[PDB]
């Protein structure tokens, strides 16, 4: 079945970072894994024509809901961080996520309306897919960086409640 | 009457560069002036609601049509350029314009569909506006740089008219 080479790669990228840690007692990890799974579904759905219109919109809505969980918890971690440099960096990344996921909903709705509809040009179709691709990459990158920084920050708060256990 | 300051500022910015040269025998200048005018109309159009939907979509369509003229002519100037760097630089900028114009049409349609709609959230309404704003800024900037580089190259293009005539106004 057809899948977006770019969208699926961004999903896998996030999964590789998210997959290593355990979800047990870690809702950042669980939401990030859920986001990467839904993003892999998205790359399939973009390709599909009829009947993919409602699934594409709902998939983006689910990705945005899971990203609110990531953002909410990472903000909590940042607001317990003593180092301003780390606190600011973690707040910078995790505050990009709501904007990107709001933009994912807009661009998925745009792409969904077009799917199977011959009234729009190949140019408009290609740009809509491209805009969606760039948004998916940015979202996956931001969550990956949020996972890394949230873990790094947690050790400091703890050394100086989410569970961070490396998987094998 | 309400206006979108980011959109109007971007329109104003291109207007300042385009109004340096006369439209007489210079299509790119005539197109750049029409683009800045239409972009100023767009800032008014993104605020209002129902009945402004058709106008918002048509305004983006006109901006995109006008931009096709800018890119077609700037590509011609780039191919008359002997300096590898100046034609690469001019091709780099003027080739961004069709993509941004295509994206302006998409995001404009989004914002128009959005106007007078109950389901859309402020976050969605705000993000649709912000995407349109960022697009308008990139478009005006890329046309400004295209005007500037097309004129600069023209002087040197004299290694040997009715379109592409650069007469500095007063
Ligand atoms: O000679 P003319 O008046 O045709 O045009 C000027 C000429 O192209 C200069 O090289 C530009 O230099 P700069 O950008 O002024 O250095 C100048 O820029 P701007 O006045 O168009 O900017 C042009 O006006």
């Amino acid at each position: 079945q057809p899948v977006n080479q770019p969208i699926l790669a961004a999903a896998q990228s996030l999964h590789r970072e998210a997959t290593k840690w355990s979800s047990k007692g870690n809702d950042i990890i669980a939401a990030a894994k859920r986001m990467a799974l839904l993003m892999a579904e998205m790359s399939r759905l973009v390709r599909g024509g009829s009947g993919t219109k409602r699934a594409l919109i709902q998939c983006a809505k689910d990705i945005a809901k899971a990203s609110d969980e990531v953002t909410r918890l990472a903000k909590e971690v940042a607001k317990q961080c003593t180092d301003k440099r780390i606190r600011t960096n973690l707040l910078q990344v995790c505050e990009r996520i709501p904007t990107i996921s709001t933009q994912l909903k807009i661009l998925s709705t745009v792409k969904a309306t077009m799917l199977g509809r011959t009234n729009i040009s190949d140019e408009e179709s290609e740009q809509a897919t491209e805009m969606l691709v760039h948004n998916a990459q940015n979202l996956m990158q931001s969550v990956k960086e949020t996972v890394r920084e949230a873990e790094a920050a947690s050790i400091k708060i703890r050394t100086d409640t989410l569970r961070w256990v490396r998987k094998t």
